[PDB]
Formats: structure tokens, C-alpha cells, sequence
């Protein structure tokens, strides 16, 4: 019949350290801000028609007078393809949210949660990566 909805949080247990990693980039109306989003296998790219704001909506609130979040939004096709690159197992929902730390919240505070731009974005790993992730 009758279905509806929540925001998760995506935790920091889905960046493991040892292996690549998508990083959000947030460009505020008019010094980015970067947040490590989800540690992968391998790179994201997407149909080169396309770009990700087609598949991958969001929003910057905030939680108190010092926190900040940003909710978003994922289509199923990022949905899908971010979970098959995902390291931690399939932690990807529709609508998830997560927590800027005290020194994050700040700048999207005054910015007035504008957001001009943002984007995903491939990062390697560094010379001990496979020993870090393969150890433990």
C-alpha cells in the first residue's frame, strides 16, 4: 500500500583506512570544504553525459548553534554504484545525512548554508596504503 521515509547518518566507520577514498567537495556561494565521504575499491566515474548533481541532491542544515550537517540524497544508480565500489559493506541509503565537526559547521554557518557547487572526487592511497589495509 503506503510507504515513507528517514535520514541516517553515514557513519565514519564506512572510511577505513589503507584504501582509496570519494571525497565531497563543497564549494560555497561565491577555500572549498572537504570531507572524506566513503572509502572505495575502485574510482567513480559516471556516464560522461551525465554529472552527479543529476543523481545526487544536497543540503546543508544546522544541528545547533555551533554543529552543521549535510542531508542528501541519492538516486538509485548512484545509490547502486556507490554501494558496489563501497569497502564497508553496502552502507549507502536514498537518505542519509552526516556530521560536520565544530571547525566543518563553522564556515557552512557563514556562508548562510549556501551551497554553489559541489562535487565527488577520486583520491589515491598513500605508499603504505596496501600494507595498512591488509594488516590488522
Amino acid at each position: 500500500m503506503n510507504s515513507k521515509h528517514s535520514y541516517v547518518e553515514l557513519k565514519d566507520k564506512v572510511i577505513v583506512p589503507g584504501w582509496p577514498t570519494l571525497m565531497l567537495e563543497i564549494d560555497f556561494v561565491g577555500q572549498f570544504l572537504n570531507i572524506p565521504f566513503l572509502s572505495v575499491k575502485e574510482p567513480l566515474q559516471l556516464p560522461a553525459e551525465k554529472k552527479l548533481t543529476d543523481y545526487f541532491t544536497i543540503d546543508v542544515e544546522p544541528a545547533g548553534h555551533s554543529l552543521v550537517n549535510i542531508y542528501f540524497q541519492i538516486d538509485d544508480f548512484l545509490l547502486l554504484t556507490l554501494n558496489s565500489l563501497s569497502v564497508y559493506k553496502d552502507p549507502i541509503r536514498k537518505y542519509m545525512f552526516l556530521r560536520l565537526n565544530k571547525e566543518q559547521s563553522k564556515w557552512a554557518i557563514n556562508a548562510a548554508f549556501n551551497v554553489f557547487s559541489y562535487r565527488l572526487r577520486n583520491i589515491g592511497v598513500g605508499p603504505l596504503g596496501p600494507d595498512i589495509r591488509s594488516s590488522g
